[PDB]
């Protein structure tokens, strides 16, 4: 049994991986394969640390949600330089998702989330 709320997250969730086929931030990034990220991000994130903050009821709104992905993009692009492949990716999925996460969207389903209550 999850909420309407977790529902529309987890589909929103699922169409953002879908812009990563890579699979590049489905799981968190540790020191051991990049070096000092610890010292250098002060808030990690990624998709499986989002999905179980989907799971535990976490999140109040999809913005924080949108508000948490955006961090998970930016972390990308402060850790990696301008021309590597992650930083590439991580510009390109920020871009994709906030065309899934846009006001129009988040619209709708508020209005669908607000009826199933
Ligand atoms: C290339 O393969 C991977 C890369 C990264 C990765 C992601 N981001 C965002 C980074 O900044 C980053 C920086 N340095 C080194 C690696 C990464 C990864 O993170 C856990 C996992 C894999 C393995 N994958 C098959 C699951």
């Amino acid at each position: 049994e999850q909420t309407p709320l977790q529902e529309a997250l987890n589909q929103l969730m699922r169409q953002l991986q879908r812009k990563d086929p890579s699979a590049f931030f489905s799981f968190p990034v540790t020191d051991f394969i990049a070096p000092g990220y610890s010292m250098i991000i002060k808030h990690p994130m990624d998709f499986s640390t989002m999905k179980e903050k989907i799971k535990n009821n976490d999140y109040q709104s999809i913005e924080e949600l949108k508000d948490n992905f955006k961090l998970m993009c930016t972390n990308a692009m402060i850790y990696n330089k301008p021309e590597t492949i992650y930083y590439k990716a991580a510009k390109k999925l920020l871009h994709s998702g906030m065309k899934i996460l846009s006001q129009e969207r988040i619209q709708s389903l508020k209005q669908s989330i607000d009826f199933m209550a």
